[PDB]
């Protein structure tokens, strides 16, 4: 990758100097050899001077193999030979430490990639290719820090510290360690609980989900220097890792044997600190099943403080070891973990943003980092409060770097030409068309040199991207999942929800704004994007809106769950009846509802007809509404702050089914509305709870549809009709006259907007198929469903 | 086979020349040798010139072995020896550079198949046969484009890239790759998501269902050239395959040991891209078991960006990463997948239609391809829109070539003779019958040459077929499962359904047309080929029509499921105070009904008496009606856009059992009709939901056997009786007089055409059997069941 | 259920076998070689009995299969007698 060591580049530019200076159109391998030795004292350069391969000796040879006299040096880039030598050396510097690649690797790599003119020059000047590669190597001693060897104290430490495993202290005494940003208060809290003569074992409980190891690198650093109490003298830190034990082992007995032995060597006791990662698995206690009961050996080991340990586990588990007893009540002992507060989150991000300038996009913007965090927290949301962010920073921190190469001035067009030539050209040479390929070749290669020239004009494509990562940038990426492509979603939300639900527009504008509030980060991060009860007679726009929300917010028409609450009867379990009675709160909690929302958390959850449930189901929904979490199956907290929870109802059925119709009213319509927003809202209270409605945010009342909401939905349906048949090459259109006649079936008090489907089906689909088979209408031919007598009448058009 | 290179054919034809030129009847192996060397610088030819064997040197030997003087050249095709040399060379050219087989293989193959006259020529001309085969062989070299290597590059990359596995880039630098056809939209979404840092991993969700790896060829291409952010350059691309790891191992432990090791070598980080197919199995998250929990190692591998990866996952699978954190919820990230749309689908087909020129029956017709696709979506009807298609294309892509083997020129008749001769001849040669075998032999061999001549007149079936798939043909194959064998089914559907149901002819034409509507295409491809409710006396023609549909559409009488919904009532019978509950809806939804209909994916589903079921059953049916899917058992979507859902009913029973009846007058029909078509259709709706009926296409009312439905159903049953006994040699007939008396049992308003079986049993089986046993009637003689007094009388007739 | 290199790769076809009378004929066809089982050939009617008697009663096998057990059984039973 980028930002390599000079020495490489330096030998190379001297090659280019020879390219024209000796007359080669190629900066060749002959020139690279000259390049190395004229760069003097690079390990490559230096090496050549030892074996007897001075610049003089080399150049004498060089001139005898090409030398002269292509001084003009047309298209001076390398030979393909040289391009291989460079690529190889780069890896030969990965190989022999020097991430940022320099001279040693280049001669070493040259020999490896020892071909063409270079190779022959030295084997002619009495130096074997390996005699040179040797020479570089024996002057090389690669690049490293923190290590040089001179010996340290040990004895009893020998058998123990070997086994098994990682040593956090080692990498921190080689000083390659990055803090990594604390996660600070835990670290103190371990050492009280650690250096100790009884109950010597810390147990870190908290977020997993913070990168436990951030605390750990914390610990490492402070356990060395220097305020730790002499309770434990000498002080060595050894990590015990389950993963190393299990690998290459197929039976349980062998793993235990190794643990037994390790535990014995752990006898460096009262001086040694043991890190037990995933501590619970070993304890094998609590619940109806353990996870492997190493605990039997481990328990006295922890208690003695021989295997005093720091446990990196989970919230509940430490208890489920003191539940085992009695070396967890005189061994284990808990302390409360820290993670980076939402603003702090942003700051951690920033700290390693500038080094994912290795992908060359960010390197900042701050506002964008902030955007990553803030925008994510309310919309997707599928992950914990800091994690989401950084992924997005980096996401846009690449996304937009694609938009550079697309929009320069669109100097993609250059390349576009170079292809078109090549193609033409090539195919012309395959037939020949010699000079008929030639001018194309020349046009091609014209293009080519220009291309490589404007590709290093596409350092502007770096200057575009390499620190931009903006608010909008991030937002767009967060939106890719889910500012930029969320605020066109926000600003036009009403319009967008209106474009899919034209069925009780009153309701649509309200829902639009409520979601847009939450999605603008204006609600608790511990509450859903929408709680609702949707009162209304059957599917007025209710169901349809759940769909439209998915469509507008989530970027797919359906990203929408949909469960009928009437199967969870509880208090209505003789008031409707069902095939399967035994389960109901168990069905929602125990698996069904919870698993579905777990699949895509960003899902508009539509719980139909919620009045056909006891108040107990509502408590869970209230807990969703409050906590922004649901507590369910497999001990999960599923964070509701993704979901738009929408609960429908026909609870005050009588008012709901009293319509709201433009044709007969507009003042009784807004008072059938008003009638439903109170008498429904009290049938709502008897079939819900006021407590429920109090954690539910807005009770949206739908009314059976007006004249006029219908005929617009039908004109979408008729268009949905027209679109799916055109793909297969058949044209139908219903005139406005025909879309109107179809709309009428969705009128009742009772209905709302599902019967529209029936009426498009009956008057369009069914009707057209009985006319295409008839020979009234045909393929491609535009088939007009018109009204010309108050009934459909089929006219034909082109 | 697979078509050959010139060089083969060229050496071969030179053989035929030496046949006549030296006088040989069948072009022997002596000519094949001459043929090879006379092709000059063929690899075969050339080889022999090395061996010292010129055309001359060979021929001097040749004339002394056969040579003279069958200049008549009787039946000049090869010797079977020579034909063997060709079969061998072909595969030995598959072996040695040539799919399309040439010269090299022919000498090489000759040596292998070194026999008779050929063999003796070279071993006489001082040349060992393998010295010759050597000679051909040593004139080989690389022919695999993008390969002929002699260069060297890179270093550190070595340990990692070995293991394990496939490398899409490699085959695309040897460019055998076929792009193919996008499935475009995933590919952009990867590079934002993959030039990142903190999280760096794309995860492609859904659509499996397109051949996911095709999208991968997309990825391959874009990660190389050229719009990519900085860490996505210096990248190397590895595909990870489960198959290579599992192969050669048994126990799970070995797979993990290798997997930990692999993730470690994956340390080429920020320069490596890993493709992880079937990502879920390794992650293992949630459920009762998500498969092998590699996740412990794998999650940090993904998170670190060492095993920066592209996840190929599915609908449900996403749950099992976002459920884990923060190294599967700091790894996962979703991206929007597409396939090549229904028109695009067609185009993929077309592209490899022409490439069944190893099948030579299609290459084209386009319209037929178009048909393949378009017809498939409704005609079975549960798979992706191009796969269905190719089965048709290819089926039909033999079917007309099958029509060859009878009439079109039918020079099959020649062959038909030639066989018959051989027999006569043969048996004559075995008996002797010398000259009596002779003339038969002559008749045979007459035939043979004529056959061989007309067998390359049966190049005409290639010139017939390798256009044309036949639209009609293709249609026929979709129908074979589900123009040609589908439009006779469509056009005459009422007639065909009428020929099996005479129980309500009114009903038949209606059902006919509705199935024919969908099956001719104009219905949403998310709805069954029919939804219906069938009201009527029960079994009127109702059950029988479901049968008749199976019969008409599929060519199998029965391909028809059949469940009684009244058993899953939950409408007047579920549970009591302290008595145990049932499971009824759980049984239909949860597995039983859905699994059964899944077996024949297209099937007339007959749900009897659904009005005795509660409104809840209808919602499930509603999913068929909406989705053309049913969502059931282990997360399957079973595409009910196939099926013909036919639901029977009677809940306005009284009116349907006071139904149309012409025997009680014509004006009793249309006022029993008018009465039943409203009070029934509202007891129907009251026993359904209007919403149910709103996505049910038609409510068909059946009327007990009016006067006029009966004796023809009876004359089919009574005739079915008479037909099943004839096969085993017993002739019975019921006269029209006896078929009339049988028909009388069901004239009942209450009954349908169900009681008819009993009256065939009573009046035919029972009546005859008590007479066959007493010898009033017998075996093979004709047994007339007639009426002669208003009661049956069995008369006997020859 | 798997698809679409398993559902639209696969494609079904209708199997057949000798009709009930045809059954009689299969039996008969290898009757003469049940003269390595010395009894059977003859009678037509006997094969026919095998098939026909079985089809409604025993009825424990499939429509041609039933037959041959009788044929061969009896194709020794009387041959023992």
């Amino acid at each position: 990758f980028g930002r390599f060591t000079e020495r490489a580049q330096k030998v190379l530019a001297l090659a280019q100097e020879e390219a024209l200076r000796l007359g080669h159109n190629n900066i060749g391998t002959e020139h690279i050899l000259l390049g190395l030795v004229r760069e003097g004292e690079g390990i490559a350069a230096k090496a050549l001077q030892a074996l007897g391969l001075g610049s003089e000796k080399i150049q004498k040879e060089v001139e005898s193999l090409i030398g002269r006299g292509q001084e003009m040096s047309q298209t001076i880039h390398y030979t393909p030979r040289a391009k291989k030598v460079i690529e190889l050396s780069m890896d030969e510097a990965r190989k022999l430490g020097h991430s940022y690649v320099g001279t040693e690797h280049i001669l070493l790599g040259l020999i490896r990639e020892g071909e063409g003119v270079a190779a022959r020059v030295l084997n002619n000047l009495g130096v074997s290719l390996n005699k040179a590669r040797q020479q570089v190597l024996q002057l090389l001693g690669s690049n490293e820090t923190g290590s040089s060897a001179a010996g340290t104290n040990s004895n009893a430490n020998t058998p123990t510290l070997d086994s098994l495993a990682r040593d956090l202290t080692a990498i921190a005494k080689e000083d390659s360690l990055d803090p990594v940003i604390g996660r600070s208060k835990e670290i103190q809290r371990v050492i009280e609980v650690l250096s100790r003569r009884t109950k010597n074992n810390p147990v870190l409980i908290g977020e997993p989900g913070v990168g436990k190891t951030a605390i750990a690198e914390g610990l490492a650093q402070q356990i060395i220097n220097n305020e730790v109490p002499e309770i434990l003298r000498d002080k060595r830190v050894m990590t015990l890792d389950m993963g190393t034990v299990v690998a290459g082992t197929k039976y349980r007995g062998e793993f235990e044997d190794r643990l037994k032995k390790v535990m014995d060597e752990i006898r460096q006791a009262g001086n040694i600190i043991l890190f037990i990662d995933e501590l619970h698995t070993l304890i094998g206690a609590g619940g109806a099943e353990g996870a492997i009961d190493a605990s039997n050996i481990l328990k006295p080991s922890l208690a003695r403080g021989e295997l005093q340990c720091i446990g990196a586990t989970t919230l509940d588990e430490y208890r489920k070891y003191i539940e085992k007893d009695a070396a967890l009540e005189r061994r284990f002992q808990p302390i409360q973990v820290d993670q980076p507060s939402v603003d702090e989150s942003i700051q951690i991000l920033q700290g390693l943003r500038d080094r994912y300038e290795a992908h060359h996009r960010v390197s900042i913007t701050d506002d964008a980092i902030e955007a990553a965090v803030k925008l994510s927290d309310r919309y997707i949301s599928d992950r914990f409060l800091p994690d989401k962010a950084i992924d997005l920073i980096d996401e846009a921190g690449s996304k937009v770097r694609l938009r550079s190469f697309t929009t320069p001035p669109n100097l993609k067009e250059l390349e576009q030409k170079l292809d078109e030539v090549r193609k033409e050209k090539d195919a012309a040479v395959q037939s020949q068309e010699f000079e008929k390929a030639a001018s194309l070749r020349d046009t091609e290669q014209r293009l080519r040199e220009q291309v490589e020239d404007t590709k290093k004009s596409w350092k502007e494509k770096q200057g575009q991207e390499n620190s931009e990562v903006t608010v909008d940038d991030i937002a767009m990426v967060v939106s890719s999942w889910t500012a930029q492509t969320e605020t066109d979603k926000l600003l036009n939300m009403e319009n967008i929800l209106h474009s899919r639900v034209i069925g009780q527009d009153e309701a649509v504008v309200a829902v639009a704004k409520a979601v847009r509030r939450a999605r603008a980060g204006l609600k608790d991060p511990k509450r859903p994007i929408g709680s609702f009860i949707f009162l209304g007679p059957t599917g007025v726009g209710k169901t349809e809106l759940a769909r439209a929300l998915a469509e507008s917010i989530f970027g797919d028409e359906e990203s929408m769950i949909r469960i009928d609450m009437s199967e969870y009867m509880e208090k209505h379990s003789t008031s409707r009846l069902v095939g399967s009675p035994p389960g109901y709160v168990g069905y929602d909690e125990g698996g069904q509802l919870t698993e579905k929302v777990r699949r895509k958390p960003y899902s508009v959850v539509l719980l139909d007809a919620i009045e056909k449930a006891h108040p107990d189901v509502f408590n869970i929904l209230l807990q969703v509404l409050e906590d922004g979490r649901l507590t369910d199956s497999k001990g999960r907290t599923v964070d509701f702050r993704n979901t738009i929870l929408i609960m429908t109802s026909n609870v005050g059925a009588s008012e709901l089914k009293r319509n709201k119709y433009v044709g007969f009213n507009v003042q009784d319509e807004t008072q059938n509305h008003k009638d439903m927003k109170d008498k429904v809202m009290g049938e709502l209270k008897r079939a819900f709870r006021p407590e429920f409605i109090n954690r539910i945010d807005e009770i949206i009342v739908f009314h059976s549809l007006e004249k006029k909401h219908l005929t617009e939905i039908v004109s979408l349906m008729s268009d949905q009709l027209t679109k799916r048949l055109k793909e297969q090459d058949l044209s139908i259109e219903l005139t406005d006259a025909a879309k109107a006649k179809v709309a009428e079936e969705g009128v009742d008090l009772e209905y709302g907007a599902r019967p529209l489907r029936r009426a498009i089906q009956k008057h369009v689909e069914d009707r057209l198929s009985e006319e295409l088979l008839r020979g009234n209408i045909h393929k491609g031919q535009h088939i007009v469903l018109d009204v010309e007598d108050g009934e459909f009448v089929v006219k034909t058009t082109a």
